[PDB]
RNA sequence: GGUUUAGAUCUAAGGACUUCCUAAUUAGUGGUUUGUCCAAUGUUCGGGCAUGCUAGACUCUGAACCC
């Protein structure tokens, strides 16, 4: 938990490699780094290790004098600036290969340390070969100090010795104290700097979040800029001189990217004018309260009446949650519709998606359609709501195994302000970032923006397709919010719904049909039976479901017994956990129950299946399996709230894990033990 | 029969706290007393892992592997 990745992220920057130089500091700047990494002055420590600053102070010197006279501009041109004007097909191609990053790295830090500083030959190939694990380091991937020292001989140091070995034991304990210091500053101000200075990783917005792409700066702007400039004609306008205010982050997708905007907590000024730690820290704690108490309050009513507007609304009915609940209903309609005829009839079935449905939204729409679901009620209404506060705040009792209102009246207040106001900060050309509000939509990212388009596209759905309910047990239809499905039985209503599709009344809501993407599929015995909605492989006559199969990989099991198989799939399963899954304002609170189960379940099979294998060799300890489950358990529902801050449905989520893991033990008769503790499980 | 090796103790050498004296500032050097300290420190549900473990002794107790 000490070196982390996000740093290197999403550092964009127009280099000059003439002179350049990457260490910004002095030698004895990183003295006092190394020395004493909690506070400077090192004159403070003790006198023996005061005997021992020369030879700490002359390495560093070697290092940066290597340092200055390092040609970058011949490293930059040899190794990483061969690109060509090709037009390649997909973003991810632009990127440097992840073998020339870490030939770079490594020869930028093999002609900056001596092997003095590396500490010998033996030691110098240990440290490489975790420069490069740094490398492979997902974004949100941490590492550990202790592992990176593992295997690193502390007695080579000599220059961080008095010159000679180790006499005593007060002489270990603050060589290995140096070590760590000096070893964590080689990452911290000379490997991070090194990847930062060449390369914009970013988060490939695609499936396994472990990978991050390094992008050349010069590459990178390119890409960018015609990117930003084709959808800046578009959505975005030049807009004069905070908690609508956010910093634009563009992730590569298949040939384009997804323009996402995190939000910034900083003022319009105090984000230029850095240089004052006094402002920025009475800002970034306005941030933290105004999500608390005044914008996560907002966000929960409108989702809470917004399931009760699902239900009793036959509108939103259509309106799904999930991606599992759109195979139950259409399961359902299956066994709906086998009441009276018991031989299903010919079914005709259409697929269709809205073109940047957040990019798109239709701002004057949604006013309104906030509007519509507080239309019923009064003004000077206060509408209230839990506290749930963050997993620090749980000091009831450590190691974890009331209201709160709003008005109404400012509810409807802050969510214009967030549509109407919502502004990005794209970089100029120049290097100096600029100021840009929406001409359509609302950015992505935002967290009121999520609920948006739910609450739209529900309201959308209610005020126009009115009449596929008319007698409902013929067809009904299912949003999933970004795509579309529809099931009919007769061409009557199949003609009408495709006709208001390919019509302009849908993009007043601004909602663009993405015709390319628009599949349709008959059960007229030779026209097709095979289709794919999202995530369902649906049969146009047997309407059976298997979902992907392949999404999450095998975990390829071979190990032995007793707990050499428990590890392997404790590390592997918070690995295929990644925080991005469990993020409560990307999907949905429903949608984060399926995909931890299905993480869940992958790893219990595969245990049944290499069990009978050791099981004549081991028998397996019933006490030892239990603490392999509270551990799986604990560090999900901790993952899932620390991620998001607030503990929104920590049990709900509680009760859906020991659920599904009291299925998954059927066999191994007489289990009773083991399953009737997961019951306990709430604290 | 062969290989490897531990702790205790003794002696010598060096190292670490603490007062006094160093033409030291990309500097931190060298003598020193009136008490102490020289083996672990991290890490992992008392065993492993990583780093570290001066030099001798026919002083004492031993241990592990192969034939
Ligand atoms: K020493
Ligand atoms: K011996
Ligand atoms: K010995
Ligand atoms: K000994």
């Amino acid at each position: 938990k000490w070196i982390y990745k996000f740093d290197v992220l999403y550092q964009s920057r127009n280099p000059r490699y003439r002179n350049y130089e990457i260490i910004r500091t002095n030698v004895q700047e990183v003295l006092a780094e190394i020395v004493s990494p909690s506070t400077k002055n090192p004159n403070s420590e003790n006198p023996a290790v005061k005997k021992r600053f020369r030879g700490i102070k002359n390495v560093v010197s070697r290092i940066i004098s290597n340092d200055k006279k390092c040609r970058y501009d011949l490293i930059y041109n040899k190794y990483l600036s061969s690109s060509d004007t090709r037009k390649l097909k997909t973003m991810i191609d632009y990127s440097t290969k992840f073998n020339r990053v870490v030939e770079v790295v490594l020869i930028i830090m093999g002609k900056l340390l001596p092997l003095d500083a590396w500490g010998g030959t033996e030691n110098k190939k240990v440290i490489q070969d975790r420069i490069v694990d740094f490398l492979r380091l997902g974004a949100n991937e941490r590492l550990h100090l202790d592992d990176v020292l593992s295997g690193i001989k502390l007695s080579k140091f000599k220059w961080l010795g008095v010159g000679n070995n180790i006499s005593s034991q007060q002489d270990f304990q603050i060589r290995k104290r140096l070590l760590e210091g000096y070893i964590n500053w080689v990452f911290i101000s000379l490997v991070k700097n090194i990847v930062r200075a060449f390369w914009y990783v970013t988060e490939s917005s695609n499936m396994d979040r472990s990978k991050l792409f390094y992008f050349t700066h010069s590459i990178w702007n390119e890409l960018s800029s015609n990117w930003i400039t084709k959808y800046a004609k578009g959505n975005l306008v030049q807009v004069v001189s905070q908690f609508t205010n956010g910093k634009i982050k563009l992730i590569p997708k298949r040939g384009g990217f997804r323009v996402i905007c995190v939000p910034l907590k900083q003022s319009l000024y105090s984000f230029n004018n850095k240089r004052n730690f006094a402002l920025k820290q009475k800002e970034k704690w306005d941030y933290i309260f105004y999500q608390k108490y005044t914008l996560s309050p907002v966000r929960q009513v409108l989702q809470l009446k917004l399931n009760a507007l699902r239900k009793s609304d036959m509108g939103h009915r259509s309106s799904v949650n999930s991606t599992n609940e759109v195979a139950d209903r259409i399961l359902t309609f299956r066994n709906d519709l086998l009441k009276k005829n018991k031989t299903l009839p010919v079914l005709y079935m259409i697929k269709f998606d809205m073109k940047e449905c957040y990019d798109r939204l239709n701002q004057n729409a949604l006013k309104e359609s906030i509007a519509g679901i507080f239309k019923e009620d009064n003004e000077n209404t206060t509408y209230h709501v839990r506290e749930y506060g963050t997993l620090d705040e749980f000091l009831k009792l450590k190691r974890v195994r009331k209201t709160l209102s709003i008005s109404k009246n400012k509810i409807i207040e802050v969510c214009h302000s967030q549509i109407e106001d919502a502004t990005c900060l794209v970089k100029n050309k120049e290097g100096q970032y600029d100021l840009f509000k929406r001409k359509q939509g609302v950015f992505q990212g935002f967290s009121l923006s999520g609920i948006f388009c739910d609450i739209l596209y529900s309201t959308m759905v209610s005020k126009e397709f009115k009449f596929l309910w008319e007698a409902t047990e013929d067809n009904l239809l299912l949003r999933l919010v970004d795509d579309f499905i529809f099931i009919t039985s007769n061409k009557d209503t199949l003609k009408k719904v495709k006709d208001k599709i390919s019509s302009n009344e849908l993009q007043k809501y601004g909602a663009f049909v993405n015709h390319e993407k628009t599949v349709e599929i008959n059960g007229e015995a030779g026209s097709s039976n095979k289709m794919t909605f999202v995530g369902l492989d649906i049969n146009c006559l047997t309407l059976d479901v298997k979902k992907d199969s392949s999404q999450f990989s095998r975990p390829t099991c071979k190990f032995r017994s007793f707990k050499a198989l428990f590890s392997n799939l404790k590390q592997f399963y918070c690995s295929n956990l990644s925080e991005f899954l469990l993020d409560f304002s990307s999907n949905s609170l429903e949608t984060i129950r399926e995909n931890v189960d299905a993480i869940l379940k992958l790893t219990f099979e595969a245990i049944q299946t290499s069990f009978a294998t050791i099981s004549k060799q081991d028998s397996f300890e019933r006490y030892r399996f239990m603490k392999f489950l509270h551990v799986i358990i604990e560090t999900t529902i901790e993952k899932f709230a620390r991620v998001n801050g607030s503990m929104e449905g920590v049990e709900y989520l509680l009760t859906c894990i020991k659920i599904t893991i009291t299925k998954s033990l059927a066999f191994m008769a007489t289990k009773q033990e083991i399953i009737e503790w997961l019951y306990t499980l709430t604290i």
